[PDB]
């Protein structure tokens, strides 16, 4: 048992529901958050952006030192930082920016270091502005975490389309 609420179960092990995910981590307190990332852990807009907001921007301060120690991330990669005030750790994971170029064949990939976490808080990688098709990230992901991940779905238009059209 845990506090998520409100959530559709897609599968065994993946649940859905229409927030925004700094709304739900600030309420539910999860164990892990993962961040919509890129290689440089500059959090400026979607996901990342609003998530640091919220931390005061401890998350870039703590970030800029990370990268300062260890240069970029790997896109498909990941690395464990704090949660702050959102959440115990926050995993920043690197989905493909199709805007970049970056092959979307990376998102398993991505999707694969929720494996390495038995719960997750989670956005659809890839997404908003990272240029992929979210009805494919929702399948990736289905096909690839087999641990527990609740995705919050910003836009409920989105939301409605991924259910309607899940299989
Ligand atoms: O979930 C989506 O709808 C895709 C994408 N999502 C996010 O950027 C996103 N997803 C979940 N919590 C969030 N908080 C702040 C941003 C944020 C999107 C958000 C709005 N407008 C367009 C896309």
């Amino acid at each position: 048992v845990n506090s998520f609420s409100g959530y559709l179960k897609l599968t065994d092990n993946v649940y859905i529901k229409n927030a925004d995910i700094v709304e739900e981590a600030k309420k539910v307190k999860p164990t892990v958050v993962v961040n919509a990332a890129n290689v440089y852990l500059k959090h400026g807009g979607g996901v990342a952006g609003a998530l640091n907001k919220a931390t005061n921007n401890a998350m870039q301060v703590e970030s800029d030192d990370y990268i300062a120690t260890n240069g970029p991330l790997k896109v498909g990669g990941s690395c464990v930082l704090s949660g702050h005030n959102l959440a115990k750790h926050c995993l920043h994971v690197v989905g493909p920016n199709v805007n970049k170029g970056e092959d979307i064949q990376l998102l398993k990939s991505a999707y694969e270091n929720f494996n390495q976490h038995e719960v997750l808080l989670a956005p659809l990688l890839s997404a908003g502005i990272f240029g992929a098709d979210p009805i494919h990230s929702l399948r990736v992901c289905v096909d690839t975490v087999r641990t527990n991940v609740y995705l919050a779905v910003f836009d409920k238009n989105l939301y409605d389309k991924l259910v309607s059209s899940f299989l």
